[PDB]
């Protein structure tokens, strides 16, 4: 297609990973004149599909093999976990690596390298962890040995880790906040532009949401560093959700979305901030 | 600089207009599969601040002279009027031509086309009027005749207009709606994420609280086919905003945009339908 064609990416010499860079945008930058969070997230999410594509995916459910659309079996985020050292700024170039491994039996793995194109510098990096699940029943699969030749062609056999490193942050536990809570941002409501094609709300929506819980002072004077959220419910487009946080110039704070109704959990988090 | 040899965008041979075209994104696509009406309005922006840069105006401010960068002076939307006949779909590349002439000396007129890319035929096109701020008072601006010098050798002599046609929509007054309003969104904030460089709310912002009155109905069944947008006075950061609508297979709406506390005016629009 065209848009292979111009895109500045393509698969790497070995065929088990995707490259391609952004041009950061005039309206991708925030108040600390630097690309947001929400902005790396969505580059994420762009060049996972990308990826996907240029193996022959047929974008339908996002990265579903031929049998798994056939079987009515999906993927479904697990965890996000970002580390950012470093922002960037409005034309510079970004190179974004990222790949796929197994995830034991229960599902998959993409990584994320994040690099300033021109220096070469590596200014962030990304971790997540997905699972199968039948989109019928809504319930977790061992990932079908059919499935597994289908994709695992196309990942690296020996590990790749973004996050080697040995007790990774990128894999620890959060626990849930002791209410009440420091902080709070209580009665959001998902806003039409938040909703993407499949009419679910975004994970740049949920993002913004943690964002919204973190006290003025703080994102007057800090930048955040890394961001972990573990998944538990998709949140419908009229929900009503209540988002927490409390703590645990570097500090660190623990995040909980829940219905404002029911009390139940959509989401938990842990965002580490630097000063600025 | 690097970002420019890979954008794929460049000033016109006579140096009086900018051309740059964009692969539509997997995450700038809404519910009908095709690019937002923020995404669209995000690219008139990047692409007006692009050729900004291609005529040497610095980073820090759109379009802000040598001379307004030492007054604290910025450029702030009046009007806004964007037509689209036909979204690009995931994956597809639009070319959008921009330039600049002057209106009267009360400010500026930046206008807009949108091709598709292969075949260059027109899918959409914009103008608008921008008026002199302080950026710190928030306040407009008699233009300076020292401003105009700096900027008026890139704006064609002679009139260049994306509307050329007599009694133009683009150009027609708004009338206030009458209260009580068919349709209401109310106690809509401005989301941490929506605040740009300055501290400000974003032009796409306002576009968004629009759509946000528009009854569910239509969104599911129409697409947005015009938009007229006034801006009157600012939304601060701690306002909060009321949207209201209502109607006046092809449907119009006439807007209003008013603050919860005071009962101010911020905005006051038309959009105009057309049946998916
Ligand atoms: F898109 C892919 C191209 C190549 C190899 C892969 F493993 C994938 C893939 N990426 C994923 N990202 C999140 S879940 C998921 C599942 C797969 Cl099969
Ligand atoms: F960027 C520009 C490049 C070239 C010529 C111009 F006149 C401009 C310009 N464009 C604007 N667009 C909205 S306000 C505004 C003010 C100016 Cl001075």
């Amino acid at each position: 297609t065209l848009a292979q064609r111009l895109r500045l990416g393509s698969l790497e010499p070995d065929g088990l990973s995707y490259k391609e860079s952004f041009i950061v945008r005039s309206y991708e930058v925030g108040v600390n004149k630097t690309a947001t969070v929400e902005t790396i997230a969505n580059l994420l999410q762009e060049v996972g599909c990308n990826h996907a594509q240029s193996v022959g995916f047929s974008t339908d459910g996002f990265a579903t093999t031929t049998t798994m659309r056939l079987l009515r079996l999906i993927w479904v985020t697990a965890r996000m976990h970002i580390e950012i050292y470093k922002y960037p700024a409005w034309g510079d170039v970004v190179e974004i690596e990222t790949w796929c491994q197994e995830d034991g039996k229960i599902g998959t793995r993409r990584d994320w390298i994040i690099k300033d194109y021109s220096t070469g510098v590596v200014i962030g990096r990304a971790t997540s962890k997905w699972v199968m699940m039948n989109q019928d029943t809504r319930r977790l699969q061992r990932v079908n040995d059919e499935v597994r030749e289908e994709y695992l062609i196309f990942c690296p056999r020996t590990p790749r880790l973004a996050f080697p490193e040995e007790d990774s942050d990128s894999l620890k536990k959060i626990p849930k906040l002791e209410e009440p809570a420091q902080s709070s941002k209580l009665g959001l409501v998902p806003r039409r532009a938040d909703l993407d094609m499949n009419q679910h709300v975004n994970n740049v929506t949920y993002i913004g949401w943690v964002l919204e819980s973190i006290p003025q002072e703080i994102i007057d004077t800090h930048e955040l560093q890394t961001i972990t959220l573990d998944y538990r419910r998709e949140c419908q487009h009229d929900d009503i959700v209540d988002s927490l946080s409390s703590r645990e110039g570097e500090c660190q704070f623990l995040h909980f979305l829940k219905l404002s109704g029911s009390g139940l959990e959509i989401n938990r988090g842990r965002t580490q901030w630097r000063r600025l």
